[PDB]
């Protein structure tokens, strides 16, 4: 990182806190995590935390972070350094409103999004309550018109089909949330999501809709992004050219079939939609953390409003907790610091988010974005390079699709990958006893990774077969063997309501933040895209049939030279 | 790994080769990539290889290793150490039928499912082509009955629904192959894929088909997966259950509507399905290798057995490519060096397959599988400890998502993330400017990845702007600086034909094979999967309502236990 040409950052390394924590790890990361329940027999309870979700159904979200080579000594240090950072400071600034995204100077105010409670949030003196209640209710309002079939298209007909426009921040909320909140949802409305910029996107859905009964949400912060205004400038385009085949007059279609959910007023109005067709949202509010806003809008329209203010509530809830809870037992520090000893003094650069609820399985790529995107930074707010390892490498896929997939690297591989096993008790599907044989695999998973199988089990265990063979064991006897002390948070609530999700987001939004804050980045911004963003624009121009280019790299001319060749 | 309780292996750190690639990284992994272009202007001829598909429409794949920190002496020392494992003999091993599979003592021929040239391959002195070819044509003769609406369901109505039930191997190459290959595909035949005992994954399913045109297809090796059984148990009773409440004679139901892919003739006769339905698939076949064979019906129902044909044969011209074409020249190996090179010298763990295809975007998951399943092992074929890390964490999104979801970490982060680009020259999707646009970041990407944006390039276009606060310049400045010397290899392809995609999935299925080598592993064991799968099998019965357990560890204890407080 000598190549960023900032000095190294010394504040976070320079901690009485950290060096501690490395001398903990010096002395206690070679023990093995079993070790920590042999020695202590109410470990479970003890490094496990439920927090209520405030609903009659008795709803909780219980983190059991147990399953860590974390003991006593490691766990007072973990929150002396949350203490040092100054992230109960950081927390209360995020929240009151303070501009703690220091590059762009802007507030962070995703909880003002959920803030069921309307405490007044201030943002330029002016309380943000009534206008983020204010696009909750033209929300409900609009979505309510869909929903009943009240809002017709052009030709008269219902709104079957929704087709939301957007890329990362304005796609994988909408995509994750209809996902995971399916059977809450309004199964006569028919749910698409176009976001990359390849023509199959936007062609696949076109080809799955009746486009008189289609709605198409245009979600963007900026209303710039080159892949939404692409894509919903063929969506037009597509709308155009139906109405012309069939000979019907277009004038007034796009504002029955096309509405906004941007920041940008200007450019919602250029594009051709009605303004109050425009859901706004703020710059306040992050894109990644933005399923919350007038982005949720296609989650309205699936879930409701009741469902999608339980969204809110659940998130609200964690907020709360977050902010007003002891140090030992907050749910997204204890996660966030469980997070730092592994990233940074185990040197794990890999976290696995695993969630055993098939209707979650776009979670781990919706948190792809949400860590990665905030916390992939190698440079501080003070403008210095930082001296530790940042946000890490998120991936996993819901199980149990990932056990006949990846965990045989998890279980046996030669790099320590800290997981989250997210599950649910109860399923919203009563299928035979497809969940007891489901949760069967979920705790037997993180049991697995933190037990083990030592050699002694093994030979035990063939021998306790009809093994007679010395050289079977022998040879067989390694491949089996599972070193184990492999870790593994387990987040386990009583069902997967709108509620739920919105506790369970909210928490990695908020361990994301401890996270960031103890790294001292700016876990907000994202000046990393910009690059990829002003090297595209630049080729752009040079894909044309035969266009030979040698303004670049040898590697990138001959590529581009060769798609010029073969292209049209 | 002293926890396995085997030696460790010197067999890889005692190579000459080794050291000697030791030796290099200290002396020239601290070089940028953009130094060897500037060095070596022919550096994209130099370190690119296109292997033709043999095909009319002049379809080829094209592997660009360019943007990696290797030199001409780095590369001839990787060729080294591939000629000093003996990479090519092992190669050779695997393709003649050889026991290579060490720990199960099996032969490794996925290569035989797509051997089209016919060439006899023995297995215990038998050629294994006349048995392949026996199951292609019963798959040929089942799908067209399938797509020509000749078979029918108990009510006699034609097939509209295809619902594939498998987990793992025998569902991420269905799902990956007909997701890539829709363009290619029969509209009218929806394919479903129920693979997680999640009750949703198959309840979901059930709530989108219309069961009377509806062939179920039971996926599974071994024909016990406790996933696949019981989804496939419950899609039997969901047959039964609609024929009943019709109140419709279930007589010979089965029959019709069910099917099964597997090795173990017996469990399949015991489930209910008739012989001549019984797609022979064998244990040489590995599941994460397995979409090839009778695994692969789905996809031949999909899209046809011409178009099944032509996913052999990309698959049959890249075995021949690996196989025969020279070391310095040879796609698979290269690919595998390049991995070993920052594995094994720079220490990355991660690995992202970024395929810039929308069709591909289930690619990543079945990559995650065929990589990690396969070189997730930290014992050697020889029973000892490895001494140097092995596969490494697969992850990805199909792009343009990618971009605006975690590719700040890729550019900004404080991991080095060895990326692989996928792309096709032209789309199967006319859309507009859609493809170029699209395109235009695919290059972008990679070059802007491997170049970066020095503080200098930075302060300059600052400067070039209406910039004249040195303020606003010293603080974004290294914010928005970008290191660079990020490596990718860009796939460049033609078109995402079948003979494309057997052609990507090929090259990858023998990089893996390259890299185990390497690594003196078993690529093609999975006995990392069976202690999640025995514990589960033991937490199993104790999962009823109000049932308490203390036979394991505090928290699993503690997970069970509230488990069983709240589930029924």
């Amino acid at each position: 990182l000598k190549g960023v040409g900032a000095d190294a950052d010394t504040t976070l390394t320079s901690c009485a806190s950290w060096t501690q924590l490395q001398k903990l790890y010096e002395q206690y990361g070679d023990e093995p995590i079993k070790k920590h329940f042999e020695t202590d027999s109410e470990r479970g309870q003890r490094y496990s935390v439920k927090v209520s979700l405030g609903s009659k159904d008795e709803n909780f979200l219980f983190l059991d972070y147990s399953k860590s080579h974390i003991n006593d000594e490691i766990k007072c240090a973990l929150l002396r350094l949350a203490e040092e950072r100054g992230i109960r400071q950081f927390v209360q600034s995020v929240f009151r409103g303070e501009r703690v995204n220091t590059t762009e100077n802007r507030p962070v105010l995703h909880i003002a999004l959920r803030n069921r409670s309307n405490r007044p949030i201030y943002v330029d003196g002016k309380d943000v309550m009534p206008a983020v209640n204010k696009v909750l209710d033209q929300m409900r309002s609009f979505s309510e018109k869909v929903r009943t079939g009240e809002w017709k298209g052009h030709t008269g007909k219902a709104i079957r089909h929704v087709v939301n426009i957007g890329i990362g921040g304005s796609d994988l909320g909408p995509v994750m949330a209809t996902e995971a909140l399916k059977p809450f949802s309004q199964r006569d409305l028919s749910l698409h999501f176009v976001s990359n910029v390849d023509g199959t996107h936007i062609a696949e859905v076109l080809k799955s809709i009746d486009i008189e009964a289609t709605l198409f949400i245009v979600a963007s912060k900026t209303f710039t992004t080159q892949e939404t205004i692409t894509n919903a400038l063929s969506a037009r385009r597509a709308l155009l050219d139906y109405l012309r085949s069939r000979g019907i007059d277009e004038k007034g279609s796009v504002a029955k079939h096309f509405v906004a959910l941007s920041t940008n007023n200007q450019k919602v109005k250029e594009f051709g939609i009605d303004e109050e067709n425009m859901f706004q949202f703020w710059d306040w509010v992050g894109g990644r953390y933005s399923m919350w806003s007038a982005i949720g809008l296609p989650i309205m329209i699936s879930i409701g409003y009741e469902n999608f203010v339980e969204l809110l509530t659940g998130a609200h809830v964690i907020d709360e907790h977050f902010a007003n809870a002891p140090p030992e037992q907050n749910v997204p520090l204890l996660l966030a610091l469980v997070g730092v000893w592994y990233i940074n003094f185990f040197g794990a650069v890999t976290h696995a988010i695993l969630p055993y609820d098939q209707y979650l399985w776009r979670l781990p790529a919706y948190l792809q974005q949400l860590d990665m995107e905030s916390n992939g930074k190698y440079v501080t707010r003070s403008g210095k390079t930082v001296s530790t390892l940042t946000g890490p490498i998120i991936f996993g896929e819901a199980g149990t699709n990932g056990q006949h997939a990846f965990y045989q690297l998890i279980h046996q591989g030669t790099n320590l990958i800290p997981c989250d096993f997210i599950g649910a008790i109860q399923s919203q599907n009563k299928i035979g006893d497809h969940h007891k044989i489901f949760m069967s695999n979920f705790f037997a998973q993180t049991e697995a990774l933190m037990i083990g199988k030592s050699p002694s089990e093994v030979r035990r265990e063939l021998e306790a077969a009809g093994e007679r063979s010395a050289e079977k064991i022998n040879a067989l006897l390694p491949h089996k063997t599972f070193i184990g002390g492999r870790p593994s948070n387990t987040l386990l609530i009583k069902s997967l309501t709108p509620r739920a999700l919105g506790a369970i987001i909210a928490m990695y939004e908020h361990k994301v933040l401890v996270q960031g804050a103890i790294w001292g980045i700016d876990s907000y911004d994202q000046w990393g895209v910009e690059l990829g963003k002003v090297l595209a624009k630049s080729i752009l121009p040079q894909l044309r049939p035969g266009m030979r280019v040698n303004n670049h790299d040898s590697s990138t001319n001959g590529l581009i030279n060769m798609f010029n060749e073969l292209s049209h």
